């Protein structure tokens, strides 16, 4: 099948709007929809409570929580033990969070089921 994501995102946001661009510009075919239930959707999908960003991508049964680069979604793909990778919160410099030459320090922290964190990227 095409590579396929479907995105939950907060309303009235627009950060996730441009990282769903950045995605499909990487080849990503993209489903969305502004999310009614949000705490349903990342309690049902296992997203840890201090981790939840802006929007909760799924793609092949795992979540993908906030502003995630592309590159580190096929990364998580090919993990057999990982169910999910998050970037909690929103750090400036993420894909779809760019502005400018700053950014805040950030890691896409990749779950396990056993509760494991296991840092998938690291960026300064
Ligand atoms: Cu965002
Ligand atoms: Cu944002
Ligand atoms: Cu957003
Ligand atoms: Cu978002
Ligand atoms: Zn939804
Ligand atoms: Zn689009
Ligand atoms: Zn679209
Ligand atoms: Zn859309
Ligand atoms: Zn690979
Ligand atoms: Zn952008």
């Amino acid at each position: 099948e095409p590579l396929a994501i479907d995105v939950h995102r907060d309303a009235n946001c627009g950060c996730c709007k441009d990282w769903i661009k950045h995605l499909e510009a990487n080849g990503f075919k993209v489903t969305d929809h502004v999310e009614a239930d949000m705490s349903a959707v990342k309690s049902r999908l296992g997203v840890p409570y201090s981790m939840g960003s802006c929007h909760t991508g799924v793609i092949d049964g795992k979540f993908v929580e906030g502003h995630v680069p592309a590159a580190d979604i096929l990364k998580l793909r090919e993990r057999a033990d990982l169910v999910g990778a998050a970037v909690p919160g929103m750090p400036v410099g993420s894909p779809g969070m760019e502005m400018g030459d700053r950014q805040d320090a950030y890691q896409v922290v990749g779950l396990t089921r056993s509760g494991q964190a296991s840092v998938l990227a690291e960026y300064p």
